[PDB]
C-alpha cells in the first residue's frame, strides 16, 4: 500500500470483505472463478502483478525481457520467500506450470497455457507429451524462462491470472488436496492463510515473509462467503463489512445511490453478463431455437427496467470496451422488440415447436438475489415473448460449475470477467477445445479465425479478425448476450487503495489502509 502524506491510519489495521460465495479451492490450479481469484491474490503471487490501477508490474518478475515475443525471460527478484521463508525460485514456477498443463491435474485452466501459446501445451493436455516437455525453464534459481510456439505480443498481460502463480510441491505433494488447510499451507503472497471455516469465514493474515512486507498495512482481512447481495449490504450497512461483494441487490440498489452517494463505487468491468446455451444438446443444438431466445430476450426491460444499475445492453460475448475490440453491432440488435419477438416466433415454429408441443427447458443459476430475479424475468418474458416454459434450478457456486462443465444442463445463467484485457480473453473460452468451454460450443470456423489472429503481424487485422469472430458467435446464436457488467460495491469511507481504475478488478489487499474514522 502506498498511504498518501496527511492520512492518518486507523490504530486496528483489518478489513472484511464479503466474497460472493464459498471458494471452490484454494488451490490456483483448481479454481475458474472471481471469488476464488480474489482470495488467490493475496495468497499467491506469480510472475507479474496488477497495480492498484490493473497495469501488468511486477510481481515474482522484477524484470523481463522478450526476444521477437516468442522467448519470455523473467528475472526473479532474489528476496522472493514463501511463508515458511524458503525462496521463491524458477524451480517453482516450472514444477508449477507443468502441474497446470498436467491432464491428471484437471485444471479448468488448462488451457490458459494453451492461450499464452507455451510450447508443446497442445500435446501434453492429449496425453501425447509428458507435462515435462513443458515450454518452460528454470535457467537458474531466479531466472524463469518461457518458450511460446508463435509470437505473442500480450503475453505478459496473462501473467497476473492465479492459475500462473506458484504452487509449493512439497505441500501438496505431501498433504495432497488437504494442502491448502491453515496447518499445511505455504504461501508467497502478502497474506496467509490463518483460518478457513467452510460458509463462514476465510482469514488471512500478514505474510511477514512477503518480500514487499513493509509496504503492507492490512494486518488481517477477512473473506466471506454471503451470495445474497441484500445480506451482504445489509451486513455492510451494520458495520461487519467494510467491502461488499460486487454483484448489487436489484432490492436496495436505488436505496444506496441516494441513501450513501459516496460509498457506492461504479466504474468500468470487463464482464459479460448472458445466457449460457448447452451448445451440444437437444433441442439446443438446433441455431432456430438458440435463435429465438437470443432475440426474445428483452434487454432493454432487464437492464433498464428490471435491473437499472447502469448496465448496458449486450450484443456481443467479449464486451466491446475490451483492449482490441472494434465490434461490429449486429442488425438485430438495433430492431424494435416487437420485430425480435416475431423473428423468434418464426424460428420456433420451424424448429417444430407449437402451442400443445411448446418448448420447456431449465434456467440453472447460482445462488444470488441478482440472479433469481433476473431469471425469473426472463423466465416471464421468455414466456411473454416466445411461449416458452423454463424451470428455474438454483445451485451454490462450486457445483453449478461443475454442472456446467458436465454439461447437465440446458441453459444457465453465466458471466465471464476477462482474465487479462485483450480480446482473446474472452474469444478462446469458445475454441473447440478451451477448458473454459461451459458453453460446449464447436465451430471449426470460429476455431480458425482466432487461430488466425497471431498469423498477422499487426493490431488492425487481429482486431478485424476478432470481430468476424464475435460474428461467427452470433450468427450461430451460441449464447444469448444480456448486459456488460459494470463494478458496483459498496466500500466504507475509511478504506483507502481502492481505485475502481482496473477494468478488471484485481484487487490486492496489500494495497489498501485503514484510515482513522
Amino acid at each position: 500500500a502506498d498511504v498518501p502524506a496527511g492520512v492518518q491510519l486507523a490504530d486496528k489495521q483489518t478489513l472484511v470483505r464479503n466474497n460472493g460465495s464459498e471458494v471452490q479451492s484454494l488451490d490456483p490450479h483448481k479454481i475458474e472463478g472471481v471469488p476464488e481469484s480474489n482470495v488467490s491474490r493475496d495468497l499467491f503471487e506469480g510472475l507479474l502483478i496488477s497495480d492498484v490501477e490493473g497495469h501488468p508490474s511486477p510481481g515474482v518478475a522484477e524484470k523481463w525481457e522478450n526476444k521477437d515475443f516468442k522467448v519470455w525471460t523473467f528475472h526473479l527478484r532474489e528476496n522472493a520467500k514463501w511463508s515458511d521463508g524458503t525462496p521463491v525460485t524458477a524451480h517453482d514456477f516450472v514444477y508449477s506450470w507443468q502441474r497446470l498443463a498436467d491432464p491428471n491435474t484437471a485444471s479448468p485452466y488448462a488451457s490458459y497455457l494453451q492461450y499464452g501459446h507455451i510450447a508443446n501445451i497442445d500435446d501434453i493436455i492429449a496425453g501425447k507429451k509428458p507435462a515435462t516437455d513443458l515450454g518452460v525453464k528454470a535457467l537458474d534459481d531466479h531466472t524463469f524462462e518461457v518458450t511460446l510456439s508463435e509470437p505473442v505480443p500480450y503475453f505478459y498481460k496473462l501473467l497476473v491470472h492465479p492459475s500462473v502463480s506458484p504452487v509449493p510441491k512439497s505441500a501438496v505433494e505431501k498433504f495432497g488436496d488437504k494442502w491448502t488447510q491453515p496447518a499445511n499451507i505455504v504461501t508467497n503472497g502478502a497474506y496467509k492463510l490463518k483460518n478457513w471455516v467452510v460458509n463462514e469465514r476465510i482469514v488471512l493474515e500478514r505474510n511477514p515473509q512477503y518480500w514487499d512486507n513493509a509496504k503492507t498495512v492490512i494486518n488481517q482481512v477477512t473473506y466471506l462467503p454471503i451470495s445474497s447481495e441484500v445480506t451482504d449490504v445489509n451486513r455492510y450497512r451494520s458495520g461487519e463489512i467494510d467491502m461488499t461483494y460486487n454483484n448489487m441487490p436489484i432490492e436496495l440498489f436505488q436505496k444506496l445511490k441516494k441513501e450513501i452517494p459516496n460509498e457506492v463505487r461504479v466504474d468500468p468491468y470487463l464482464c459479460t453478463y448472458y445466457y449460457e446455451i448447452n451448445n451440444q444438446k437437444a433441442p439446443f443444438n438446433d441455431v432456430r431455437v438458440r435463435t429465438a431466445l437470443k432475440l426474445a430476450l428483452d434487454r432493454d426491460i432487464i437492464v433498464n427496467k428490471v435491473k437499472n444499475q447502469g448496465d448496458l445492453p449486450a450484443y456481443s460475448y467479449t464486451p466491446p470496451y475490451t483492449d482490441g475490440a472494434k465490434l461490429v453491432e449486429p442488425e438485430w440488435f438495433k430492431w424494435s422488440q416487437q420485430k425480435r419477438n416475431e423473428e423468434a416466433k418464426k424460428l420456433l415454429a420451424e424448429a417444430g415447436f407449437t402451442a400443445d408441443k411448446p418448448l420447456t427447458f431449465d434456467l440453472l443459476y447460482n445462488t444470488s438475489d441478482l440472479h433469481k430475479k433476473l431469471a425469473i424475468a426472463v423466465a416471464s418474458i421468455w414466456k411473454k415473448n416466445l411461449g416458452v416454459n423454463v424451470n428455474l434450478e438454483n445451485q451454490e457456486w462450486k457445483t453449478f460449475l461443475d454442472t456446467r462443465h458436465q454439461g447437465t444442463f440446458d441453459v444457465a445463467r453465466a458471466g465471464w470477467c476477462a482474465d487479462y484485457n485483450e480480446p482473446t480473453s474472452f474469444l478462446n473460452t469458445m475454441l473447440s477445445d478451451s477448458s473454459n468451454n461451459t458453453a460446449h460450443y464447436k465451430s471449426p470456423a470460429f476455431d480458425k479465425l482466432i487461430a488466425d489472429t497471431l498469423k498477422v503481424a499487426d493490431d488492425t487485422q487481429r482486431s478485424e479478425l476478432y470481430a468476424k469472430a464475435e460474428q461467427q458467435l452470433d450468427k450461430d446464436s451460441a449464447i444469448v448476450p444480456v448486459y456488460y457488467y459494470v463494478n458496483a460495491r459498496l466500500v466504507k469511507p475509511w478504506v483507502g487503495g481502492y481505485t475502481g481504475k482496473d477494468p478488471l478488478d484485481n484487487i490486492y489487499v496489500k494495497n489498501l489502509y485503514i484510515i482513522k474514522h
